[PDB]
């Protein structure tokens, strides 16, 4: 889809590491609902790859 | 009258002028609820003046 798929790699393996799933269970990185939002607020409708 | 100070003492001297008044009462030129639109769809969110 959208660009080089080395990229879309590295995110993947990233995503799917052993160590990567550990860092996910000691969580102030819980990415929390509000955290979530004040993301999500930022975007505007101009340029939102999607 | 012919000043070329800025344009927003030109638009606004403009909208009190009398004979502006008159020419708002003979009407192609009364803005359509649709007319309206079909200006204002056009914008884009992105770039904007509001």
């Amino acid at each position: 889809h959208l660009p080089s798929a080395d990229w879309q790699r590295a995110a993947l393996s990233l995503w799917t590491h052993r160590t990567f799933r550990e860092v996910l269970k000691e969580e102030d990185v819980h990415l929390t609902y509000q955290d979530w939002l004040h993301l999500e607020l930022e975007i505007q409708p101009e340029a939102d790859a999607l």
